[PDB]
């Protein structure tokens, strides 16, 4: 009979991507004052974020998202699922988020995978990886996907030595770009509607466009992967943060 | 001529997954007295929920969920459908009702099942999971899923004896998560959108996704498994509800 | 080159399911007078609806249906459309309907159909079924389905003779359920989104489940079955509904 | 090498399907006066509407809608995109379009379709159908769809010759609701989300299901027939309209 | 043992399809110094787009959409995301804005492809492809849409060499539509929910319908395009832009 070779991972840093529209009419036309002090708590709030980030605690990134799927991308990495709830929480009890509207959201976890044998947790090769720090620059490039499981096409039929293979082929195509795009590869499966979450992050977008274009005439792509929405934010810092929001 | 085996079932306790979403902006924005008054009424309501519980007619859990999937999740379980669409329009009707949108529900009766021989509804080790209570801590995992009948994936044509076999090895591949995962799973076939309703809990999130991606490399999983929407939610206390309401 | 044997059928009462959302907030918080006036109009129209059933001219029920899909369901049965248009555009136009908020909703025409031999209208066994009243207790069980057309699972396809035998061994199946579940079969091919409705009506939502669930292992329902939204609903009686209205 | 062999089509008058749901608390609640100048204002446009009919400048029809997909469709039929891009525009700036809300929409032009051999748009076999007149009275089925190109059922890799036989076993099928049934068939390539659009008008609905099911069976239907949500509207004079607005 | 073929690129200006419903009851009934002041303020916004590809720093193209899928498109394109990002703020920020409500979107980037080796970015039958100038007169047709991933119908799993074939067939189905229909091809792979965004310009919406029908007949569409809604708009200047609003 068929004999399983579960795909071994090692879980670091819980993470949450919180998509939110925001209602322009009634922000823009809202009193000065109401604005401003809504502005002083969301920074009071980034502020704490940050904090957390330099007591290595976290990560965490607001982005400006282009089109109609989000309009802004709060993205926070904790030590687990209860201080993600917290800045959700937070975020949402704040003044300003009387002016957004819940778009999209994502839930998991970073994940190291290894289609043969465990990783070595404390290797200084792996343990780096489990916890990344959210550049404060550029851009992101955000989309969940599966693994195919259709037909001919059954990534989790595969034996683990043709899994390891085709995985191998696709990191080196990856690493084409390394220093151009950074990656963060997070697992929702039983958390979330789909299997991973991918994070991409460059200094220029079209780098985004490059490599997953690219990627999609690697056998493991082409046969195998099955993606969702594509959502590509501009980092915002406090600043720009202030100019988009007209203060 | 096919000859048709169908899976023997035991009908337990009948299940309902309510999930709401909170108006957040309304809800902290509202006067303190009237915020109050919803938290007075709500304790009266879920008190109702405890009495039933203890008096052994039933179960109930209410979670703080992440993400904008729902915010938070009713559980409840009762020894039929009359005492479900109470607890449901008792709700409904509440003050704190006014501050909530429904997001997502299910409505399904906790089954056992058997593939060839049929359990004894009188084993200690089968009666028990019949009326399953919801623990008081941790977390919850819910899914729905369907058993696929796609091309040469068809579950439902398959010989009794080879389901059993593929039943068997998915038992075996969960064991070993029996003392980290309790699982409730309830048949929802005429009732509601997906043919089954899976509820995990555990003390930590990261466990759901260990065995639900494990799982999926088990080919009962990998071959025939459609899965639903996933929702993760923290169990919450009397005090931890009140908290999260700013109470 | 493919010579059809296309289905034989005969029609009866033309069927109507309105299913509605309740504004909770919104009606029990209105001024005692305004639901007062509203429940009292709202009894006129479905009294109006009770004494065509009562002249054997059509048939109706109203049911408390569970979850977020629907929470009160409208079904009417005419001889035409023309009744049922009404029937629909009446119930939105009453004061009632403030408060609700049309969430699905089928066009379907009581349908009897053979894949060999016509059937005979006028026959005892057969003619009745042309008009089913609705039960006025009980439970009912609402779901829309297609017959499969894709790959090796095409039922179009297959010869008349074959469709005569997997249907023969689906009634089969269903026998046992002969005393506990009413079953009604309309079609809606060109005039609704799927090409049957399908209701059962029994006294135990559990024998939903377990018709449903057996049934799919049935050849027919296996290979060919496409099945939409499974919506349940309480049978309300005048003074169910004023109870659940909370008058 | 593929040799492509495109079906040869003549195009006649644009059609524009706009399907609006009527908010009938918000229209029955307004005041009286609010209520006949809509009315007025409306019957205005439609009488313009009717006096391009008469000049064979177009054509047009009005329904009363079944079911929660939509209430009233008001269907165009114009010499090119522009005038109906006008009908469409003076619609929704009436006052009576202050309680409606588009559901569903389709922009397609009458075409007229051969699978070898040209036809010729002179002849009076042919001519007449590229400016259907929209019977005034009745009712209407309408319904968009696509040719299948999935797998084995790829209808647009077929030679001409297969789909010439597979297009005149349908025309045979359909031949025996000449009397009863008349359609017009309109391509929406490239203009809307379906490659055409279907209308079925008949003094009966139930011949929509009767004919929509017949042709099922057909190769051409059953094998690469795709279709999507099917609407049937009662069609309505001046008269009707008012009595359905309640004036 | 596959080995990828990736198709070349070269990267032209960034794309924005911002496409927004317009409420006509609030626009039409708002008071005429706030319609005026929005009016004033729109046109200002435009003319910054104006003179922008005056300069040969990018282009833009203001259309009235048939349908319920949206009613104003606001094509832009520029050097890179940011004036994108800066464009769809400020109108998202303006009175006229208030009146209007996002209903689709894409970000894209215009591609040049090529099967098998890198294109040269200086030659004149490549580089005015890299900027192309949106027609100041008649229609659009808009489209997204994938290259097929499934079964025996795999794109990105084709030699490259096969690849050409099918495209170069494709480009001689489309070489009788030269002077009457303006094609911008974009990619966004990695940046948005389809892979490519497809414009055509014509001065009759049929030839949109010709081209469209006539190229699925080639193998490339037949076996592997994957396409997405279709948008159809008339091109607007100011003064058309003005009459459009009322003014």
């Amino acid at each position: 009979r068929h004999v399983p070779e579960p795909t071994h991972t090692l879980e670091g840093w819980h993470v949450l991507h919180d998509f939110r529209l925001l209602d322009f009419a009634r922000w823009f036309s809202a009193p000065l004052e109401a604005r401003e002090d809504a502005w002083e708590e969301l920074k009071g709030l980034v502020r704490e974020w940050r904090e957390l980030e330099e007591a290595g605690q976290g990560s965490y990134g607001i982005y400006q998202v282009v089109g109609h799927k989000a309009d802004l991308l709060f993205l926070n990495l904790r030590p687990g699922l209860d201080p993600l709830l917290e800045a959700e929480a937070r975020l949402s009890r704040s003044a300003f988020a009387r002016y957004l509207g819940r778009s999209y959201s994502f839930y998991s976890v970073v994940e190291l995978g290894s289609q043969e044998k465990p990783l070595d947790p404390e290797s200084p090769y792996v343990k780096p990886r489990l916890t990344p720090r959210v550049p404060k620059s550029g851009y992101v490039c955000f989309y969940p996907m599966n693994k195919r499981r259709q037909g001919q096409d059954n990534w989790y039929m595969l034996p683990a030595k043709e899994r390891a293979s085709l995985m191998k082929a696709h990191g080196e195509t990856g690493r084409k770009y390394q220093g151009e795009v950074m990656q963060v590869i997070s697992g929702a499966q039983g958390l979330d509607d789909w299997e991973w979450g991918v994070d991409l992050f460059s200094e220029d977008p079209v780098q985004f466009k490059k490599i997953v274009y690219e990627m999609r005439f690697d056998e493991v792509s082409a046969r195998y992967g099955e993606f969702g929405p594509f959502f590509v934010g501009k980092y915002l810092d406090e600043e720009a943060l202030r100019a988009f929001l007209g203060l």
